[PDB]
């Protein structure tokens, strides 16, 4: 298995690391239907989402999609720093494949 | 995908951008029958809901209003500020469709 | 629908407000067989439970009991202070129907 | 219902009451296969267990079993005072059936 | 039942402990497609993981392998050192099969 998330990141096309070093700016979070989503942003202007899960995801992804958006809440109520995400570049905005936090 | 909550809540009818920019005053939880919901109330005076799950609802959803009202709760233990709120007008009391949070 | 606890504590055949307005004293949580409750305590001497799941409840009522025991767990971890109590009182302990909290 | 945990625990056989009062020791866990299990340990030496789920559990104690072992490992973390522990000493480390803290 | 994680580590194949006494280094978390998984790293230059749930896995692991998720997250946030871990050495990097803290 992959080792680090540029290992991970790179096994996959249409995608690229963004190094944040930064807590979350902004969280939200919809429950609107066919918007069942949460998006993040970041002092430096960037904007995330944790996609609506949909035809593009696997079974084995839909737990993973919910401890994602899990991970972004407590991420952004405790300020706690984020070192970088992988991130699909083909959907706006970015969508979140997986998240590497460094203490 | 919206970038924000704002565009988020213009995609539905009936719905409407609250400004809040204040943490939770009251947060109201019942788990009596029919009415298995969370109700929280800001100084300003103003009330919002997460709704009973009903028809209205898809299956999508039931996570999503789950996640919602696990978020109010946390959100109103750490007295963290509320920015925005994504309701739905034609409930009373207003219904929550998103929340946005920024530091 | 309701917009606090006392107009859903009302909406009641048996059922009384406990104004606490004081952090629970004890917490005890049982995984016993046909004993899986919750159990909290108040300096007045008051106690209360969050019933076992049983006949008597309605299916949408299951997901809210869990969410009412996770609620009670995290209140008393985090001393936070409890306003009201809508509880039935053909219990005994009293058993919580719904929980508001102020600050 | 039962107003306390000696209560609770009274009502089983080869049940008894440990009086810990004290925080938790260690917090060990595991996902191996057939020991899927957290075992717990205190200042007195005295170790217990959170039995793997089995044939001895009747339905309504799935989610009781999981809720005991998310009360450990967050009593643990938190360094909250145990007061006392309903156990099963028909097994070995002795096996956990309800719990009680008091602040 | 085992009392301790070398007890238990005992009992498997391909397993060995690694002895840590440290917060964790890096966080990573995927919900990319087939890599749904954890990666964690110590200062000590160890790297460890909760492989994807395969078919190596039997049912009862399952509610186990996103507890051990959920215990290396919160164990990372709050920075808790972390003792022992019991790993399986077929696996690269070495894969978690369970996790022992002491306060
Ligand atoms: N095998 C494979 C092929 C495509 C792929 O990406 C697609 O699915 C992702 C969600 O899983 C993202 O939605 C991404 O934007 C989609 O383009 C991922 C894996
Ligand atoms: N397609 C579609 C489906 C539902 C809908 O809104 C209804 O459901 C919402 C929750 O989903 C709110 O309860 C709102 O108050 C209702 O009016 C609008 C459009
Ligand atoms: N119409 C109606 C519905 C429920 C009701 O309460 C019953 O259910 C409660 C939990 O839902 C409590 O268990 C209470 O002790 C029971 O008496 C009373 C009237
Ligand atoms: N009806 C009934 C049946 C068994 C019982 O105890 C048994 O199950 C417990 C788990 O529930 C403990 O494992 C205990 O060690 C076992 O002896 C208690 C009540
Ligand atoms: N009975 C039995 C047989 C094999 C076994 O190990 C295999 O599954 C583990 C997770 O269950 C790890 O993935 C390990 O690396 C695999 O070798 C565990 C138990």
């Amino acid at each position: 298995a992959p080792q680090t998330i540029t290992e991970l990141c790179s096994e996959y096309r249409n995608t690229q690391i963004y190094t944040i070093n930064d807590k979350i700016l902004s969280y939200t979070e919809s429950m609107a239907g066919k918007r069942e989503m949460v998006i993040i942003t970041f002092k430096s202007g960037e904007t995330f989402q944790v996609e609506v899960p949909g035809s593009q995801h696997i079974d084995s992804q839909k737990k993973a999609i919910e401890r994602m958006k899990d991970t972004l809440r407590i991420t952004y109520l405790t300020e706690t720093k984020i070192d970088k995400l992988c991130v699909w570049n083909n959907k706006t905005p970015n969508s979140i494949a997986a998240i590497s936090m460094k203490n």
